[PDB]
């Protein structure tokens, strides 16, 4: 009986530019994680406000749910590691810097 597993993720995306270097991108992230956390602001609203995923910043940053394959590899190896109501430290991908929330998991 072979399994499928589906995650659900949300998260927040910084993408380097020349306004915006790779370590002004990350210290971003890491103002912003320690917003949300210190209730300055919510993960939701800060992903509208700040995200530059156009597919899912106005969602509140949430990516559904699907089969994690269809995450970078860096995304997905750092969503693996994440507990209920954890933010990551700030990830690279080919895409730029993310935060990453795991919000749930189910089998399908």
């Amino acid at each position: 009986a072979i399994s499928v597993t589906e995650v659900h993720a949300r998260h927040i995306l910084l993408k380097p530019s020349p306004i915006m270097n790779d370590q002004q991108a990350r210290l971003k992230l890491e103002e912003i994680a320690a917003d949300i956390k210190s209730g300055k602001t919510t993960f939701a609203a800060a992903a509208k406000e700040y995200s530059q995923d156009p597919g899912s910043a106005n969602q509140g940053g949430d990516l559904g749910w699907a089969t994690p394959d269809i995450f970078d590899p860096a995304f997905r190896d750092a969503l693996t590691k994440l507990h209920k109501g954890q933010i990551s430290a700030p990830v690279h991908s080919s895409f730029g810097w993310h935060l990453i929330e795991l919000l749930d998991t189910r089998k399908v």
